[PDB]
């Protein structure tokens, strides 16, 4: 049973990318300790089911069935779910109603951003908003999923972080001779948590052309989905990271990305996340403990440029999180 | 040493096949949580022994030893353990009488139809009889033996369960246009659990076996021209771990042994496909989160479960 | 950071050679459930600092960082600390002074015989003798380190344990033609555990005995460290035997083995110590408990034991008088 606080459970995180889950499809996720299944009916627009991953006769992973004539087939006994999780259909009893218990535990499903979110309890609140999404001007990309051995609130936390950037990303975004962090804009309100604008100092790559000079601000509207916003030298480029908080001590991390510079950008955008990500995980992966240590091994120092990750910790608090976090 | 169940203690388990323990030979296996040497002299005809794999001297494994004239030597400080698990001779005090505590822990051992059955309790019961072994009518093979990692009890109640076979035994035990189950009938004496006869679909079989007790299985089938028996043994490795093994006895042509392997490694692959999924690991008794629901077509093995709790089973089940 | 006893926290171990920890190098080691960084300046002669790999900002083991300017500079945002273990530098805010907070936690560590040796407590005892180290009659060699996956105090009985030679270690310490023991000499007292002269047989000839036997006889002033010494044809061979307690499942093994012989001597000297340790490793790993038992008033079955065990059993009624519970059960 998923020992997950009530404020996790009742909100929205992204468990694949629509574009992965064909019509027809069985896919398996896991979220929150649950085993999830993923399955579409063969027809075109189908919607997404999310259920518990779990046949209640004899215990067999329905993933492990096929889908036929728009239900789920368990491949034990071949009883058959529905869109709704009811079973319709006990072969071995072509002509008995199955008893009302026959029926998958069933989730919220919203297709968003191309991403497959999924709610395990009552949905109170919205799905973040990503304003550039029906913006024309802006091109979209996807990262791979990372599958990281850290909290998800360590994965968030470090993405928070902008005092690292001149030595696990230098040669990207900075070198250890010019690490010193200005006095950081940081608000915990009722939008959630806010990064002011922060100029981020780069190294230099192209020498035929005028500095980056990059621009950076994000906010988080709930805990594992930030929305960041960079300003570059004759570009603007917008995420969405979202982490799947697998478990207490596991998370996947995914990215949506727009700019409205030139198409022909994708390539090296991608390889940069991939390359900064990367280098993070490398840190992500050695953090002891490996949950996010809230405000109260030796005690956290906090230093004035760790403004924002001490306030997203003094949110997690706010927010009563104890999953994932100690 | 085990916490098994007395019920499960004071019955008998299929170890090995005798084959596997030649003259001279150590092997070692693994029953209800314990740790067993299978030793025998090289004299021939010499008996096996079956004992805990533990020198009580500094708790070395008896198996890394060696067999020495009717001897099981330690290799640690090679005092030397005669058949009955006595210690006759500490090298290190050689004209010393050893303790009485030097001492193996020895458990019961009997050879039948080519197996080695160990109780590691006090036997109450016999051996489960298998009729046709004494029948030169019918032929024999063994298949080989299976490790699974699911419960005992889920094993067996796997091959309880006859309404799958449409499933996933399609083209040897099932057809998927005949999954209708017919009302099946099941008896649960002091003969143990009996499946009454019952149509198999694949031409058509009729199929019934019967459990003297809860992890051995003695199953009949009647097809056109033969007739098919097996015993069908589970080891209970512990609470989550099983080994299988078949033997199979038939009346047609000697001809068939290959065929009849196949088809058995086909039917027993598929299941351990099941049986390494399920979960919870260990067999849920009659009272994943949601509780099993039953069906008419799960009276055999909903009697399975009821049986396990009346004789006081609580290992390898929940 | 450790459920250890006290009176295991406040003793010294080795943890590395010093040959393995060059200036400007990074190492890591494990002692009692802690995990600890070795560093050193890139100076000539420069000493080793042994500390938690811990760096207290975010949590990040300073062993992944690097050694500049004679401070330790964790990889994650820069934070340097000198060799007392302070902060001196917080890269982000050039001009503050870091907070007291802002210190490695530090150990004991000291050089002695070619080996680091740390306490993680504060020390009661000094580092074990051992007297031929200043004798120019000796030469000295090293083993390699062994990771075992067995109790500290399981790899220390055995070491104490004789009667198995002429079983495991035949053709070196032993055969099975000579596998009697004789009556053994043990005592347990300030000095720690010493077991009497005893005789080992070999395959060469004595000339001080004539036969083929040589003498040995060793002492444990503490649970985890023995002196061996060993005569054969006039020749004599002391080892320092240490093992490092990982934790209550798990050692590590290293000698310090002297020799006033010939100098050619020293690859076999070697190589009958691999064969030897690797002959215990096998029994070692198979033994369970994992951890040593110790003795109990009351009656798996208990241990059993003989006239030879009276050195393995002298050495679990002094690990319980000691208070040891860590590693044994
Ligand atoms: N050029 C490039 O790789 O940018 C990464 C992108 N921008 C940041 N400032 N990051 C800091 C942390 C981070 O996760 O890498 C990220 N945060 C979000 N949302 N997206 C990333
Ligand atoms: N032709 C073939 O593979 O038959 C398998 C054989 N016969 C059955 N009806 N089975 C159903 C289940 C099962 O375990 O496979 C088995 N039960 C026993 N005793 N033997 C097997
Ligand atoms: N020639 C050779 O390999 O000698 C091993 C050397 N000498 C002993 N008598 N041993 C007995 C046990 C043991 O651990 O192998 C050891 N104990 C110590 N201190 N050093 C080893
Ligand atoms: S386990 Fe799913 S139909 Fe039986
Ligand atoms: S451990 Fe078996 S003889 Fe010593
Ligand atoms: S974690 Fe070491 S400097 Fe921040
Ligand atoms: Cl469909
Ligand atoms: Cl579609
Ligand atoms: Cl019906
Ligand atoms: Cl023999
Ligand atoms: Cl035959
Ligand atoms: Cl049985
Ligand atoms: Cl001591
Ligand atoms: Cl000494
Ligand atoms: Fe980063
Ligand atoms: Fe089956
Ligand atoms: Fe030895």
């Amino acid at each position: 049973m998923t020992t997950a606080d009530l404020i996790l459970i009742n909100n929205w995180y992204v468990v694949a990318k629509v574009e992965d889950c064909r019509p027809g499809s069985i896919t398996t996720a896991h979220l929150l300790g649950v085993k999830l299944v993923l399955w579409r009916s063969h027809e075109q627009n189908s919607p997404i089911q999310v259920w518990q991953d779990y046949c209640p006769h004899r215990g067999v992973p329905l993933s492990m069935g096929e889908v036929a004539n728009n239900t789920l087939v368990c491949p034990y006994h071949g009883w058959r779910y529905n869109q709704a999780g009811k079973c319709v259909q006990i072969p071995a009893h072509p002509d008995m109603v199955p008893p009302a218990s026959a029926q998958a535990k069933t989730y919220h499903c919203q297709e968003r951003y191309g991403l497959v979110w999924v709610c395990l309890g009552n949905p109170v609140n919205d799905i973040p908003s990503f304003p550039e999404w029906d913006d024309p001007n802006y091109h979209k990309t996807y990262t791979k999923s990372y599958l990281i051995q850290a909290s998800p609130f360590r994965v968030m936390d470090n993405s928070i972080d902008v005092s690292h950037f001149p030595f696990i990303h230098e040669g990207i975004l900075g070198d250890r001779n010019h690490a010193e962090v200005e006095d950081l804009e940081v608000k915990v309100d009722k939008d959630g948590l806010t990064m002011g604008k922060y100029q981020v100092h780069t190294s230099k790559f192209n020498n035929s052309t005028k500095d980056d000079s990059m621009v950076n601000w994000f906010r988080l509207s709930h805990p594992l989905c930030q929305y960041c916003s960079t300003e570059a030298s004759e570009m603007r480029t917008v995420d969405l990271m979202v982490v799947t908080p697998i478990d207490e001590d596991n998370s996947v991390l995914r990215y949506l990305i727009m700019w409205n510079g030139s198409k022909t950008l994708e390539s090296k955008i991608l390889a940069d996340y991939d390359q900064v990500i990367e280098e993070d995980i490398r840190i992500l992966h050695s953090q002891q403990p490996t949950r996010l240590p809230l405000l109260s091994l030796p005690q956290e120092i906090h230093v004035p440029s760790d403004r924002c990750t001490v306030a997203y910790r003094r949110w997690l608090k706010e927010l009563g999180v104890t999953y994932g976090v100690c």
